């Protein structure tokens, strides 16, 4: 089991890792967390240890100061960690390895970090001319999937061209055989569960010449 | 670094894992060996531990009784193991993980187990007729690469047909436009660095009818 944990950038991830001891488990309690980041191909890197009743946490410089055991009494049965001020670079697989010999247990977490849509650009791809085919595009610079789009007409009738109604919730509107009546100011609003962004374009459909 | 170790079936593998302690390493000495076998897709399975100055070795039933720490004073700086009576099924990646907090070190071994050639079959693939094309094949049932082959003629002239001289060290001899003179008893001897096998065939090249 690889449990998915999903949080937004800047929030804190809780990676729970509670454990029961068998009375047979007489060896010293030893706990190791390791990361395998997405951003690169290093694998199984120690980020924090509990060993000899002491915490060692100076391991992985990208996580400096941001990884802590959740509990104030780890030896009672809680190996959970907090990862605070989440960065996009913290996306990866986190493994909790608990040992109290002969007992050994592991668990993995797949951490994803979400970001709201931002830097969203609204633009026309093509010549804005009567009879032409061109494209209305709403392109976020950043934004975690799944993303929702919604075009609206801000100017004049405040009503989207009927032929475009099917692509109204799409990032791209593929305009065919353009009418001058399609002209106007249009808004693209993009959202995901973190947040929202909006942009605007002006369409001016003129005779081709 | 993934150090290759190669031994023959029934021999003992030595997987060295000596370590130096830094005087800063004050946590308890903790050693873990894990296997990731080729034969299946289980990964990172504990085969033996040194924890709290005690050995725990009842982990991986295929290795029962066959994994031991090499040294009688492991804590002095020797995490090496012996794997005795090697089976083909022991082929895999072995990892030694040494910890004495804050110090942590790992090393991997890629274990391969060699077997001599055996069950070698010598046979003609095709009709043994004047004018025909057919094949002399020497097929071991088992045998670790790299393998060497050598055909010889045992009968009559004790000399291989001149046209076959180029395929004399090949497991397959591709006979073209067969002469009756090609007839005879031929030996195929196959070897690798572990051992040897030999087989024999009788070629009787007769008129096609």
């Amino acid at each position: 089991p690889e449990q998915r944990i999903e949080k937004a950038k800047g929030e804190t991830a809780y990676l729970p890792c509670k454990f029961t001891l068998s009375p047979e488990d007489q060896g010293p309690l030893d706990i190791e967390w390791l990361i395998s980041p997405s951003d690169n191909q290093i694998v199984d890197q120690v980020i924090i240890l509990y060993s000899g009743d002491k915490i060692y946490d100076n391991y992985y410089p990208d996580l400096k100061g941001r990884v802590h055991f959740t509990s104030n009494d780890v030896k009672s049965g809680d190996a959970s960690i907090n990862v605070t001020n989440l960065q996009l670079s913290d996306i990866g697989t986190y493994q909790c390895k608990v040992k109290k010999a002969p007992g050994v247990a592991n668990k993995k977490f797949l951490l994803t970090v979400l970001v709201k849509p931002s830097g969203t650009r609204c633009f026309v791809d093509g010549s804005e001319e009567i009879g032409n085919d061109f494209k209305l595009k709403c392109e976020p610079k950043e934004g975690s999937l799944p993303l929702q789009f919604e075009w609206q007409k801000l100017s004049d009738s405040q009503t989207m061209p009927t032929p475009w109604l099917a692509e109204m919730t799409s990032p791209v509107i593929s305009v065919k055989n353009a009418s001058s009546e399609y002209s106007g100011t249009y808004s693209c609003t993009v959202q995901n569960r973190v947040g929202s962004d909006q942009c605007m374009l002006r369409l001016d459909v003129v005779p081709p010449s």
